[PDB]
């Protein structure tokens, strides 16, 4: 066990290993401090979870967050440098702190007027991380510029938790489809890419009804092939009742963009999610010609999501979390 030290940071009592020095609050789910990690000489983010075990729901979320972070080992996905608690046993375990690399800024923070070459590289790395995430049978579901961290070097990582979420949300989620799949995240990337190319939010809906309206304006109203797959009578009838909007020609919307970027946008922003390009397929698209390497786009180890279907007591989730803190193995130095 390391020596721990205590301090007050903007209302909170932080108790951290001596390893982490010069804590400096950066934002407040829980709050975050920048720190110097004396073990590596790198700046790190230390996140103290707020009330991690205060309900069955908080408790399972805490476990979920730790399981996910522990799993991610990819250059374009946030990973866990450390997890620790000041507690010496399960019985006094009440606090969890998570340590990750400190990233420069978020993609929202860097959006003024982006060059096509920057767009290629940034979207490439998003798709590379998503390939990896999706290969674990995980759906991010909340991809938006504030959940993407970027270095000054333009290196990007997808974050679990860092502008309205809805603006980036696939139409099938707004419509409450229970069986939406991983291409919801490709929809989101499409929305992000469009925004990077034009400097404007592609769909700034004021709410979900407005959001779908703006969406169908561009992608047009569902064809016969999509309608016959919609299990909800009310939703199909609603969809079918709207004024028929033809799909816009994207060349006439993203005027002057690289035609390859326009073409990839066409394959991402397909209304029918069964026809949307996957992350793995997007990577091989011609737009990423100067970056794509089929031998350096790895997939993830399988991830056991079976706890998701379990209903456990608070102390059991809390105990499973403690087990995960105890079994944590630091990533290799350098
Ligand atoms: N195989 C599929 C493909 C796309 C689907 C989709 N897409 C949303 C219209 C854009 N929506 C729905 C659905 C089902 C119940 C209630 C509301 C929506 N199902 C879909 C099934
Ligand atoms: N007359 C109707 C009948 C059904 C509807 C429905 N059905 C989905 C199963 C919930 N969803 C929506 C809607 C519209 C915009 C954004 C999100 C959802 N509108 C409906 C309007």
């Amino acid at each position: 066990r390391p020596t721990f030290y205590r301090q007050e940071l903007n209302k909170t009592i932080w108790e951290v290993p001596e390893r982490y020095q010069n804590l400096s609050p950066v934002g407040s789910y829980g709050s975050v401090c920048a720190a110097f990690d004396t073990k590596t000489g790198l700046r790190v983010a230390v996140k103290k979870l707020s009330r991690p075990f205060q309900s069955i729901i908080h408790a399972k979320r805490t476990y979920r967050e730790l399981r996910l972070l522990k799993h991610m080992k990819h250059e374009n996905v946030i990973g866990l440098l450390d997890v620790f608690t000041p507690a010496r046993s399960l019985e006094e375990f009440n606090d969890v702190y998570l340590v990750t690399h400190l990233m420069g800024a978020d993609l929202n923070n860097i959006v003024q007027k982006l060059t096509d070459d920057h767009v290629q590289f940034l979207i490439y790395q998003i798709l590379r991380g998503l390939k990896y995430i999706h290969s674990a049978d995980i759906i991010h579901r909340d991809l938006k510029p504030s959940n993407l961290a970027v270095n000054e070097d333009c290196e990007l990582k997808i974050l679990d938790f860092g502008v309205a979420t809805r603006w980036y949300r696939a139409p099938e989620i707004m419509l409450n489809w229970m069986h939406y799949n991983q291409t919801v995240d490709i929809w989101s990337v499409g929305c992000i890419m469009a925004e990077l190319l034009t400097g404007r939010t592609l769909f700034p809906g004021t709410d979900h009804i407005d959001q779908l309206k703006l969406i169908l304006r561009l992608v047009g109203t569902p064809g016969a092939e999509l309608l016959k797959k919609i299990s909800s009578e009310s939703a199909r009838n609603y969809i079918q009742s709207l004024t028929q909007m033809p799909k816009m020609n994207f060349a006439n919307v993203f005027i002057g963009a690289n035609p390859l970027a326009v073409d990839l946008l066409e394959k991402m922003l397909v209304l029918d999610s069964d026809k949307r390009i996957t992350a793995a397929q997007a990577l091989a698209h011609a737009y990423f010609a100067q970056y794509h390497d089929p031998d350096d786009e790895p997939v993830a180890d399988p991830y056991d999501q079976s706890f998701e279907s379990r209903d456990l007591l608070i102390d059991e989730w809390k105990s499973l979390t403690y087990d995960e803190v105890i079994s944590f193995v630091p990533p290799p130095l350098d």
